[PDB]
């Protein structure tokens, strides 16, 4: 049996490493929100959020967890607060990370009208709200699911804690049914499942869009040909009473003048088509190419241009809600071997360390998708770092 000291050096040792690296890179990502008005969006108030989640685990989670790994003598109830507060600071990035999911689903399937439903003011309070809920859900063994009542007394007496203390360890104080039902299964699995479902829905929903547009610049050429080898009037008025509907259907300045010019060209097409005037009505519809070179081809691109930007944005908030449950699966998977297997042995002492430390870990990441996926982070951090550093 080696000195604990330098085992635990160790894990104290890498665990400050961590503190200072989740300080530092989110607290960037706080200041660059704050001076960058281009990132001042509702979608960005849920990524501070997220941020400041982060900063707290360097601040107060990890001291915690340095102290609790010791088995210091406590009163059980502090010992209890100072092991549940990591869950309050995880249950506040799930619902951080919900919502972000949440939030670009409303702007891929609905944009008319995410700037009049998700405003930076309901952003706030919806923060506020689910900080009071994360410290509710994870303080709940507080408000008396724990093991106080049936403390560890021969454990407590080897390390002569007083009376009414503990000797501080996560396991003796917190119920493992709490973590692994309550906490696990209902408050972290059950949420990342519904950010799953709904960013399945989100790239459905692109894909699907994409698709509507393609098949909208499809018909508008296939019905152009329709016209040119047409051989009677009725021909062309089926192809062109297609092309104003779908014209109609791509529509929902320069893009309601393009618009404008290709609506009132496919009425003088259909008049003449009307008119039995099939010679008329086709040299009429060859001026639709020069509308559709001219605008609609545009109007195509720049919609498929904000399409992928989306899809871009929402697989890198994926890989953010993806890596938080990377992190954070070891712990719980622990957690269900510990509880559902009495005759398997208990993980041992340096696997629970590391999946402490792989845990934490996660409060560093986040800074560094921003930095290689966002631009607009990117360079902000550059002008605060080359400014201030
Ligand atoms: C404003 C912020 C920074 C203040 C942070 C306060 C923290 C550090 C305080 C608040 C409550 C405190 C705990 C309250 C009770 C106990 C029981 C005692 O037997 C050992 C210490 C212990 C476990 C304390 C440790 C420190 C503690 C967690
Ligand atoms: C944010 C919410 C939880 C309230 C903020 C105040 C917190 C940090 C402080 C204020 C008073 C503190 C408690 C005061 C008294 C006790 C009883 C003792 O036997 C163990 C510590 C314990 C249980 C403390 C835990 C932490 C505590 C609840
Ligand atoms: C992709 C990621 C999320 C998968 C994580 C898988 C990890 C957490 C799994 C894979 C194998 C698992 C181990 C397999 C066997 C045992 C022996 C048992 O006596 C204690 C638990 C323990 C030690 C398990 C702990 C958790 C474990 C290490
Ligand atoms: C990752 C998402 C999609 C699902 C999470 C899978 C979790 C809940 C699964 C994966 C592997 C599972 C464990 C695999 C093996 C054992 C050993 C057995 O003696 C008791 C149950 C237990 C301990 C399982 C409990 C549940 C478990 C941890
Ligand atoms: C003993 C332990 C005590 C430890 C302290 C507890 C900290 C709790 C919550 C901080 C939450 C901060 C959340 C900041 C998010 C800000 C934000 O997102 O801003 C929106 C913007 O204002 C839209 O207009
Ligand atoms: C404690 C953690 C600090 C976390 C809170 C850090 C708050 C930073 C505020 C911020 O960055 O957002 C400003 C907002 O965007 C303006 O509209
Ligand atoms: C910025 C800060 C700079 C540096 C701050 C360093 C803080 C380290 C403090 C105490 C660690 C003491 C370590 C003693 C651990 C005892 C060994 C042990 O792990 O025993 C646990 C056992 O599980 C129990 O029952
Ligand atoms: C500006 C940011 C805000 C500041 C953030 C606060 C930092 C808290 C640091 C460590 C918490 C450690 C708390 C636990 C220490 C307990 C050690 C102890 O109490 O030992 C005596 C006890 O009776 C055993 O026998
Ligand atoms: C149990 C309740 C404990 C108190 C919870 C503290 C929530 C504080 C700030 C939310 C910040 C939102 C700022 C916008
Ligand atoms: C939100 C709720 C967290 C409530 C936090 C406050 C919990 C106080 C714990 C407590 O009352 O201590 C137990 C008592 O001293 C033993 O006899
Ligand atoms: C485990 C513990 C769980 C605890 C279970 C109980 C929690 C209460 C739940 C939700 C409160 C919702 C907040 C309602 C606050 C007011 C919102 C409001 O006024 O909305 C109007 C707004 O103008 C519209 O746009
Ligand atoms: C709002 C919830 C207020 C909760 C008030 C917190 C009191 C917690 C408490 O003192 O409970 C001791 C024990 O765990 C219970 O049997
Ligand atoms: C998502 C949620 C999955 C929740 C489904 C979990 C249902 C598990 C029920 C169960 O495990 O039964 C207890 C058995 O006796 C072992 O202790
Ligand atoms: C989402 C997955 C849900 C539940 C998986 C957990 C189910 C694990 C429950 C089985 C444990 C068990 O039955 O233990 C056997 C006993 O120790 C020998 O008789
Ligand atoms: N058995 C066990 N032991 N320790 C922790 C623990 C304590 C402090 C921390 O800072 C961290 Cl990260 C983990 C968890 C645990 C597992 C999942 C979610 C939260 C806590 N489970
Ligand atoms: C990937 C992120 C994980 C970082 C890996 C760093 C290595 C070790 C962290 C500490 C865990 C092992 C310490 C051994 C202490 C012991 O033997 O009990
Ligand atoms: C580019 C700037 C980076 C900032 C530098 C700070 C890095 C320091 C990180 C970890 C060192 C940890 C110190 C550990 C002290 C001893 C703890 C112990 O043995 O119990
Ligand atoms: C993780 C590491 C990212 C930290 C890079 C250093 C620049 C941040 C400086 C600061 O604003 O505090
Ligand atoms: C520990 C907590 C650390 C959080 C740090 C967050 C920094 C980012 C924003 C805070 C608000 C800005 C404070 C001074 C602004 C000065 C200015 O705008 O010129
Ligand atoms: C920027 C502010 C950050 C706060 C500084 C905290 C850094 C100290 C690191 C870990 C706390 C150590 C807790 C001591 C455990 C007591 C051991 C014992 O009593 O047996
Ligand atoms: C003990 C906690 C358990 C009950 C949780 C109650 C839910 C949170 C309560 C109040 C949050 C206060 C902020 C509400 C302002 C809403 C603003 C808005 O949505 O536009
Ligand atoms: C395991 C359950 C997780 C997610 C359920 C998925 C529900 C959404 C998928 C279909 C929606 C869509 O793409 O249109
Ligand atoms: C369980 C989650 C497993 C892996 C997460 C890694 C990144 C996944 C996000 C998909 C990107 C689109
Ligand atoms: C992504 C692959 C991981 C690479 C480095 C991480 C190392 C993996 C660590 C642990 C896996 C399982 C270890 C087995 C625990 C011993 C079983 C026991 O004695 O109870
Ligand atoms: C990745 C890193 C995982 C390696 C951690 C191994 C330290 C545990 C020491 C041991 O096997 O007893
Ligand atoms: C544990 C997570 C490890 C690696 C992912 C973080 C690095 C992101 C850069 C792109
Ligand atoms: C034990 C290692 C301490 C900190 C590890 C953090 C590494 C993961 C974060 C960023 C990957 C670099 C790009
Ligand atoms: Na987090």
């Amino acid at each position: 049996g080696a000195p604990p000291i330098m085992g635990s050096s160790v894990y104290i040792t890498v665990e400050l490493a961590i503190a200072v690296l989740a300080i530092l890179g989110n607290v960037l990502v706080c200041w660059a929100v704050w001076l960058n008005s281009n990132l001042q969006n509702v979608t960005n108030y849920f990524v501070v959020s997220l941020a400041a989640a982060d900063i707290l685990v360097g601040v107060l989670a990890i001291p915690f967890a340095i102290t609790i790994s010791t088995g210091f003598c406590a009163a059980c109830h502090g010992c209890l607060f100072i092991a549940c507060f990591v869950l309050v600071l995880a249950q506040s990035s799930i619902f951080s990370l919900l919502a972000i999911a949440i939030d670009r689903y409303i702007a891929i399937a609905i944009p008319l009208r995410y700037n009049g439903l998700v405003t930076g003011t309901r952003a706030a309070g919806i923060i506020a709200i689910c900080w009071v809920l994360s410290f509710a859900i994870g303080l709940t063994p507080m408000l008396g699911w724990n093991n106080c009542g049936q403390p560890k007394e021969g454990k407590a007496h080897s390390q002569g804690c007083g009376e009414g203390q503990v000797a501080c360890l996560f396991e003796d104080v917190v119920p493992m049914n709490y973590m692994v039902y309550f906490n696990f299964f209902a408050c972290v699995l059950v949420p990342l499942l519904l950010m799953l479902g709904v960013y399945l829905r989100i790239f459905a929903a692109a894909r699907r869009q994409l698709a509507d547009l393609e098949d909208n610049w499809e018909t508008l050429n296939d019905n152009l040909k329709v016209i040119e080898k047409a051989d009677n009037a009725a021909q062309v008025k089926d192809a062109l009473t297609k092309m104003r509907a779908a014209a109609l259907d791509a529509q929902k300045k320069d893009f309601r003048h393009g618009f404008d010019i290709l609506v009132g060209q496919i009425d003088d097409a259909l008049k003449l088509a009307n008119e039995g005037k099939v010679k008329e009505a086709q040299a009429a519809a060859e001026q639709l190419k020069t509308t559709r070179n001219a605008y609609i081809q545009k109007y195509l691109e720049r919609a498929r241009s904000t399409l992928q930007k989306e899809v871009h944005a929402a697989k890198s908030a994926a890989i953010i809600a993806g890596l938080f449950a990377l992190c954070w699966l070891p712990l719980h998977i622990i957690n269900c071997f510990t509880f559902f297997c009495p005759d398997c042995s208990h993980a041992p002492l340096w696997l629970m360390y590391l999946a402490i430390v792989l845990a934490h870990t996660n409060s560093v990441v986040n800074p560094f998708i921003y930095a290689y996926r966002i631009r607009e982070f990117r360079q902000t951090f550059r002008k605060i770092i080359r400014s201030h550093v």
